[PDB]
């Protein structure tokens, strides 16, 4: 389509210490995404994504199957799937 979503992500496995939220910022901003990355403090990738709903798919393949080049990803958990009307960031950041 050419809809706009939504959705959260969390990353589990080798997904700290291994330059992802650097990559994902890279992906995010490739695909035209907005939203955020972070480590959490249970040793996985968070955050958000918004755009359009083909290019989040193909973020969320990306973070299903690849990411950075060194981590290991066992799961990628979305939730709160949703379609938006407008965007809810201007950037896609890396949270401290």
């Amino acid at each position: 389509g050419n809809t706009l979503i939504s959705v959260d992500y969390e990353i589990f496995g080798k997904v700290q210490g291994v330059f992802f939220r650097k990559h994902t910022q890279a992906e995010g901003k490739k695909l035209g995404l907005v939203g955020w990355v972070q480590n959490t403090d249970r040793g996985t990738v968070q955050g958000q994504l918004q755009g359009p709903i083909s290019k989040v798919r193909h973020m969320q393949e990306w973070l299903e199957t690849r990411g950075s080049p060194k981590s290991h990803i066992d799961k990628a958990n979305f939730n709160n799937e949703k379609l938006i009307e407008e965007l809810d960031y201007s950037d896609f950041q890396i949270v401290a």
